[PDB]
């Protein structure tokens, strides 16, 4: 029996994940079902809070990757990272971060809501998600559109205390913990061709 | 009577900290004795390992710097991202992800490296240097002049890393709590104002 096999199979695994992202939770992604495959966790911009940022600088690298649409980052100019013009201070916190993500996946965002550089690290997913490409990008963005929610979200990799990344058993494990669903790219890839989800 | 008062006086907060970096641990750094500024851990690029960077990691808001000198982040070929921050970087070998701790000082060793070639190095990547002004922290009173002046009055490998001490509930660790980590692990905690006072007092160019 496969490793995330207990999560459900693909099509479970991607189902609980897209409810889990619709009720504000958060989900971990990994390639595929590999056991020496590396793992982040993944929020919805949409419901993202300070306690879960607070989270992501806890347990995984701190180098939070923002994910959004090609159409989303040429609305901000974007070509480097990022900073909120206003209502942050140093930009490292947890809170100047989710102000300064709010503040960058806002579709009525301007160029000039954002210094840079900053604290965040902004990511163009390609057009077509996991099905043009299988990154952890696209597959954030993905997960988001298939949820019908803000198309954007914050990943960023799960370390082990002693520094080294959390590898598929952690990551199954963190999950357990946190009662956060795990999904693979994979998973994702025959989701949206069975059910013929253009996003 | 003063925040930092258990550390010493303002030059003996300095002697602790470079005896320290002699010594291969870490240490804090502050702007001044305010309460609301936030504080770095500080390590010597010369002696770091994958446990101390772990710790930045675990501690830390993960935006681990390089600390440089102009002549290095030359030699790296390494100008102004758009500032003093310049692109991410990567060793281009020895790590894979290059995340993990010990990818992080595999890609910090190869940057310091005073015989090292901007081409050792990719971009962008996950460790993020920055350039020192010429002059320190006499000339300019930033935590980046704080560490390479401080490798430099240590007599080490010009070059250090620094990372922003975060509390538990993800707001930055201030004076208070800054204070409260170096007693509890054994780290010097001292300011860039102790460390201007202490340059003049003892006439040092470090060029």
């Amino acid at each position: 029996s496969s490793l995330l096999a207990e999560f459900g199979d693909p099509i479970t695994r991607v189902e609980n994940a897209l409810q889990a992202l619709r009720e504000g939770r958060g989900v971990l992604l990994l390639d595929d079902e590999d056991r020496e495959n590396e793992g982040d966790i993944i929020y919805a911009v949409e419901s993202l809070t300070t306690a879960q940022m607070a989270l992501m600088i806890r347990e995984c690298s701190g180098i939070v990757c923002l994910c959004l649409t090609e159409a989303q980052a040429d609305r901000l100019a974007l070509p480097v990272s990022i900073e909120a013009k206003h209502g942050v201070t140093t930009g490292v916190s947890a809170q100047d971060r989710v102000t300064t993500i709010k503040t960058a996946a806002n579709p009525q965002a301007k160029p000039e809501d954002l210094a840079r550089p900053g604290h965040v690290f902004p990511l163009r997913a390609r057009a077509g998600g996991v099905l043009a490409r299988r990154g952890h990008t696209e597959g954030t963005v993905d997960l988001m559109q298939m949820a019908g929610l803000q198309p954007a979200g914050v990943l960023c990799e799960l370390t082990n205390p002693d520094g080294s990344m959390a590898k598929t058993p952690e990551i199954i494990e963190f999950g357990k913990l946190h009662n956060m669903p795990v999904l693979t790219i994979e998973d994702m890839v025959q989701y949206r061709i069975q059910f013929d989800l253009k996003l």
